[PDB]
């Protein structure tokens, strides 16, 4: 007996990190449930919700659009993906900030309709007056390092991508404060269905266990 | 001058950057440009002279391609953890375990892909799973399996992906495996193929894998 199928958009990136142990909880919690999820882009998943396709959307990118509402979940901090023998490797236990990589070979991804993770790399650079003069973009995340690790480059990638580990290939803390990528829950501008607030506490409940600190209003009830 | 190569992109999660890099370090002097790009896609292009060398996965066969298979990689059961399955990691599993569960193939790029050398492994055995779905690619497939609805067979170097609650379980089948091959043109005296060969050799010895003839 299904009482209702639930609909997920989600971004692909997010995968690496806590959608999937989110979406195994739910479905647990939630036995008389039918989920589904669909890979789409932040723009997608807007145009999605408002036909009622998806029936909420995670997604990296703050777009404004009257029949949607979102809540930022968290701030995820951004990392360099580097060659174990590259000299910023030697910073792998304290971390570099973003002028250090300014005359390095920088891998930007996805291949992909912009704004996205390139678009939003490179808007942090010039947020602090920093042109990187050796760009090149690339299909996808994985593509970026494997050519990382072959020795073509370095990357900037959310930290949930140490969910991949390749041989000599290292993951460098980026630590200007600004130096981060969003996560967004989008939904109808409605009030919530018990379904959808349900999946907003599973949420809470994992990021309860990983010490995350709830601002003011995260999340509403009822 | 430069050396232009061919891959799969399955072929990055295992020694392909490996190569690649004590390839560079060992010729600073040399530009070397890789090209993600299919099987049917390098051979076109070797016989027109776009790629040196392509690393495919496929059995083609061609009048101007010289193909030599560098190794069988094994496939393997991703499952979540909580799976029965699972129960069977040290011992691992066989291919007629998996026909009524939820199987989750990829990617969804045309055809012929691993989706169909997976596929066409049951089918060698007269297996046909019932419970399918063609999904984009690897890493979609491992989300969602650890998300809880489905396995996925997937190569070996596929465990250089560790999601939360992901587990990877061996296929005791001799043969659910994924070959890997080199493919040049009918080809001679070029020092930059030669030693790239050699740079092949060298990881394979390191890691106890045995040669290809040359």
């Amino acid at each position: 007996s299904v009482e209702k199928t639930i609909r997920i958009g989600f971004v692909g990136s997010l995968l690496f990190g806590l959608l999937p142990r989110i979406i195994h909880l739910y479905r647990q919690a939630h036995p008389n449930l039918r989920i589904e999820l669909y890979e789409m882009g932040t723009k997608a998943q807007t145009e999605a919700l408002k036909e009622g396709r998806i029936d909420a959307g995670f997604g990296r990118l703050k777009i404004s659009d009257p029949a949607i509402k979102r809540t930022l979940l968290r701030n995820e901090r951004l990392m360099v993906a580097v060659h174990a023998s590259h000299p910023l490797n030697q910073m792998k236990d304290k971390g570099v900030h973003l002028n250090d990589l300014i005359d390095e070979k920088i891998l930007l991804y996805p291949s992909s309709p912009k704004p996205n993770f390139s678009t939003h790399v490179m808007n942090i650079f010039s947020d602090h007056g920093l042109e990187p003069t050796k760009i090149n973009e690339v299909r996808e995340v994985q593509l970026a390092l494997g050519l990382v690790a072959a020795g073509e480059g370095i990357s900037l990638v959310p930290a949930s991508t140490q969910s991949i580990q390749l041989f000599n290939l290292s993951y460098v803390p980026l630590l200007d404060p600004d130096a981060i990528t969003p996560i967004y829950i989008a939904v109808r501008n409605m009030e919530e269905s018990t379904y959808i607030y349900s999946l907003y506490e599973t949420i809470r409940q994992i990021y309860a266990y990983e010490g995350f600190t709830e601002p003011p209003n995260w999340l509403e009830h009822h």
